[PDB]
């Protein structure tokens, strides 16, 4: 069986709350593929990437955490958390 | 005849990437069956489970992947896959 969009990110942000980030990840990834596939919903893809970075870098992947938010920014070049984020990942690999 | 845990867990092994969930299921049974009855094997039982629960989901049996699932976790309580299945499995049961 398969999630829309909207259940995958409905079961992604729960994880995210509790906090597993892991399922946060593994369901965000779901809801981007149907989107990217063309699944008419009301979830965004840059709401998805905003999760899925996150979840990304709190198992260690920066590299992806990183590419992940440039892709967001590109979507969306004023989106608040993800400016911040850029600055925020780029620091920590620098070290 | 009959297969100890190990050949008939490499058959539903096979099997589940053929992806032939019926015959998953089948083999994994006979794994379990002969664990249960105290077979000395390498083949431990959370990893049959874990075949066994997403085989028998596969072909639309959510009650039995849900316990097979618990069973899971009774023995192997922070097994990542099964508590996302856990989360899984009762979304789709809502529903």
């Amino acid at each position: 069986m398969f999630l829309t969009a909207e259940d995958s990110f409905e079961l992604g942000k729960v994880a995210y709350t509790e906090a597993d980030y892991y399922h946060t990840e593994l369901w965000m990834e779901q809801a981007l593929r149907q989107l990217d596939e063309g699944e008419i919903s009301t979830i965004d893809k840059v709401s998805v990437l905003d999760y899925l970075s996150y979840a990304v870098y709190q198992q260690g992947d920066l590299d992806k955490a990183l590419l992940l938010t440039k892709k967001l920014l590109e979507l969306d070049p004023e989106h608040q958390r993800a400016n911040g984020n850029l600055k925020y990942f780029e620091y920590i690999m620098a070290k």
